């Protein structure tokens, strides 16, 4: 029993954590075999023109007390690729993923190279993340850890005016509408990822929390006519297919639990939680809610 | 900018766990040096947790009744001692991944992280509060027994907690790394009950500096309050009596924000009083209680 926000073990991300400076600043670097990744904006734009006055000893990198010597530098989208003269012996086996929004993912918190923190989160429906950084943060990497296979999704660029994060893929391309670069950037408007409040609410079902459960059910169309009224993503079929497992699992049909979500937006908690929250959680996805609810190791 | 309940790294841990079997029992332990350390309940059948008598179900086995394994690995036992209710189980291998550790027993109110594992493989990392009653809320199915708490200073690991049972109400209790339980509770399978739980004053009003830090004031008021009144009316609401301690280790925080104590006192008897009204503090609509004063420097600064 019990119910948290769980981070993956990040053990095998922390080995490959660096610390890049160029000129004054300084920032964190993915180390995987020989090649650092970190953002581009550590030369700072025309980022063709100021990677091309650098040369190699321009880039320090350092992995723990061992400073790496740089021997090439190349710029994949908003990406800086350190070509190193060392492979990282700490290298996991890995993938470079891009994730969609509402699917969640680990974060390694770094400052300096080192690793400070580890919290799980959600790529929003508006591409940006709910994160806990300071400065010193930018290159810090999101994953997922699938068997003994980590899964690279995020780095860390920037953070915006409302306290939100923005980044890339590790391949440089933004999540969002968002540039690499001191402007006038926001955030859209924020939607609610439906699926995984879903999840959550099943999650409550297998721990034991069924006071917003009822004898009705909805249509998937009055459901969606619902749920856009409340600013929640539109649910698909494909959404209900991924909730099968869950509700086969507790007995309750998606549609059914579609019916518990309605009236819980229309008539809130009434002084109730559910999973010790009074706000419906929409950061745990289907498959983490059967990864916790079973035990699933790395 | 942002707030996030966020644990230490892992990796240290990690590097620690193993798989201890004890005849059909099969649970966690933490490989430290030549040690292993995991509950003792390990040499427990299911028909023994009634009434165990550990001394006497100890001298009966041997170090080959007991199956280490660190990855692929099978360790091999050459001792055995028991401290408390903890197994110590001397083998022959130091654990080159030993990381710079601690052993620190903690009191409530005190956040960690715990390495939730089974089979002697990490599956998860979440950042837990020893609660008042001595219990920690946290989410461990069968076979989560050994799985450690701790907390990372610099690079040193200071282990707190070994898991070794769940409560009837689905809460958590375990022991210190010495095998001294957290609470009232013992390793049998007698009627034990997590006593009435209460919020971490402390931890409350560390985390309302925090949100005040990262810009959110509309709760505080113009009031303060004495302490006596202030417990007095936390009592109330099930709230942990703040002590002048409490008070002393929320200074800094005080001298950050401009916001005395007892002035953020008063903001936490009038949130008490007429709840959020829609809003949130640091996305929440709770008053979260398992953030420390430590936990808010170190994150928010
Ligand atoms: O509580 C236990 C085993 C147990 C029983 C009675 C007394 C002791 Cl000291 C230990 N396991 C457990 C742990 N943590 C979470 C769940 C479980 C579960 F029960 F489900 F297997
Ligand atoms: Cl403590």
């Amino acid at each position: 029993s019990g119910f948290r926000k769980m981070a993956f073990p990040s053990g095998k991300v922390e080995g490959c954590m660096v610390q890049v400076t160029c000129g004054t600043t300084t920032l964190n670097g993915l180390w995987l075999d020989d090649v650092v990744y970190c953002p581009r904006h550590v030369i700072c734009p025309n980022y063709e023109d100021l990677l091309i006055r650098k040369s190699n000893h321009n880039f320090l990198v350092q992995a723990g007390n061992v400073q790496l010597r740089v021997i090439g530098h190349s710029m994949q989208n908003c990406v800086l690729k350190l070509k190193v003269d060392t492979a990282n012996p700490k290298t996991p086996k890995y993938k470079f993923v891009r994730i969609q929004p509402g699917q969640t993912f680990s974060v390694l918190a770094c400052y300096n190279g080192s690793p400070s923190g580890v919290y799980q989160c959600a790529m929003r429906p508006n591409f940006t993340i709910k994160g806990s950084f300071l400065n010193g943060s930018c290159g810090s990497v999101g994953f997922n850890i699938d068997y003994d296979c980590v899964s690279f999704c995020y780095m860390h660029h920037m953070e915006l005016p409302t306290g939100v994060h923005a980044g890339t893929d590790l391949e440089g391309n933004f999540y969002g509408p968002f540039v690499d670069r001191q402007t006038a950037q926001a955030a859209g408007t924020d939607t609610t990822i439906t699926v995984n409040v879903l999840a959550w609410l099943y999650a409550a079902v297998i721990n034991g929390d069924r006071w917003f459960l009822n004898r009705f059910t909805t249509t998937l169309n009055d459901f969606n006519l619902v749920a856009m009224k409340y600013n929640y993503e539109p649910l698909t079929q494909d959404h209900v297919d991924i909730l099968g497992p869950l509700s086969a699992q507790t007995g309750i049909a998606v549609l059914d639990m579609c019916a518990s979500l309605k009236e819980l937006l229309q008539n809130g908690m009434n002084g109730r939680t559910i999973l010790g929250s009074a706000l419906l959680e929409d950061e745990f996805t289907p498959f983490d809610v059967v990864r916790q609810c079973s035990g699933v190791t790395f």
